[PDB]
């Protein structure tokens, strides 16, 4: 306090030129040893989150230079960012003027287990889609987020959106590098991660996202392990037991350990009785031992289990019309011109790019 206005010069998170911004009503939202969340509101009557880190003007900040090269319909959007003085000399904090969340997947989901019923199946696919695309986005540019999550999902229950939101564990992975292996929440942290790996790549955020859409299905967590050790036993608990080539390929240091034998039992019977026999094959296709062997960010997009969005016939429980979701680029879909004809529905056509191979 007292309510009052504030300004500062800061730097447009699209492109860096000098603009000042102002903001008041600002009080914190959560508290972690690296960095301070302010929940605030900009001139305009637009709410806002400001993320506060420390900042050693030495070099350069690991999640600015990835929201600086960061736009997309479901990402989350840098606004503007400005530096703010410690004291004198003696630090430097880093502001980030982040759009605010109305809500996330996970109180989203919350909320339908209050009503003890599990939460809409097209709900699920329209969510589930948009974090693909978002991934198919990040990746092709070579982010991995390393830490997809129910509560790291903004979501806006009018209008159905989901962005992606919380870049602040993410590292670009430049190959040849190791990377910590204790990353991800437990829950959805990849079995390579569990088997020490330090030479991951992206692909462990698609075994993520598939942890993410059972959680959906089942209301409640599909690995819930209680401790490093035990969400490996909680996995193999319903995949089966990994092969030889399949410890080979996540670990080649670990593959001779004694383990017990358990045999796959099938997904069709883990689920409900009620659940979509293509929502069964796509959780099945995402959830591989073996990284390679997972469904990749876009292939995934062109799953049968994303037909009903492509019609352009469904709508919401809501009512109302569904969410920009064919808005591509011509840098999306150069990534994989391969796969051109699924991710285009024709009643969209009606924009630029053509049939020519357009390739960026």
């Amino acid at each position: 306090d007292p309510n009052k206005v504030i300004k500062v010069l800061a730097s447009d998170g699209k492109t860096g030129e000098q603009r000042e911004i102002a903001y008041t009503n600002c009080k914190v939202i959560g508290n972690g040893s690296f960095g301070v969340v302010f929940q605030a509101k900009l001139v305009e009557s637009d709410e806002v989150a400001i993320k506060k880190v420390l900042q050693d003007k030495r070099f350069k900040n690991r999640e600015l230079q990835i929201m600086r090269i960061v736009k997309h319909p479901n990402v989350v959007d840098l606004k503007a960012f400005f530096y703010s003085n410690g004291d004198k000399k003696d630090e430097v904090f880093l502001n980030l003027v982040l759009e605010y969340v109305p809500e996330t997947v996970y109180r989203a989901s919350r909320h339908y287990a209050k009503l003890k019923q599990t939460m809409p199946m097209l709900l699920i696919k329209l969510y589930m889609y948009q974090l693909l695309r978002s991934l198919a986005y990040i990746h092709s540019i070579g982010i991995c987020h390393r830490d997809i999550k129910p509560q790291n999902l903004l979501l806006d229950p009018p209008s159905g959106v989901l962005k992606l939101i919380d870049f602040g564990s993410a590292k670009i992975l430049i190959a040849g590098e190791p990377n910590v292996s204790y990353i991800c929440s437990r829950y959805y942290r990849a079995p390579e991660l569990i088997f020490g790996a330090t030479n991951y790549t992206t692909n462990i955020d698609i075994w993520s996202t598939g942890c993410v859409m059972a959680e959906l299905m089942q209301g409640q967590p599909l690995f819930p392990g209680e401790s490093g050790i035990d969400q490996l036993v909680e996995i193999i608990k319903v995949l089966g037991t990994p092969s030889r080539e399949q410890i080979k390929t996540m670990n080649p240091n670990y593959m001779e350990h004694k383990f017990p034998q358990i045999r796959p039992h099938p997904f069709s019977k883990v689920f409900r009785p009620r659940t979509p026999p293509d929502a069964i094959d796509l959780i099945s296709r995402l959830l591989e031992y073996t990284p390679s062997a997972r469904l990749t960010a876009i292939e995934a997009l062109c799953h049968p289990f994303f037909d009903e969005l492509r019609t352009g016939e469904a709508r919401m429980p809501n009512g109302r019309e569904l969410p920009p979701l064919f808005n591509w680029t011509k840098e999306e879909l150069s990534v994989r011109p391969d796969l051109i004809s699924r991710l285009v529905p024709q009643h969209a056509e009606a924009e630029l790019l053509s049939r020519g191979i357009d390739v960026h």
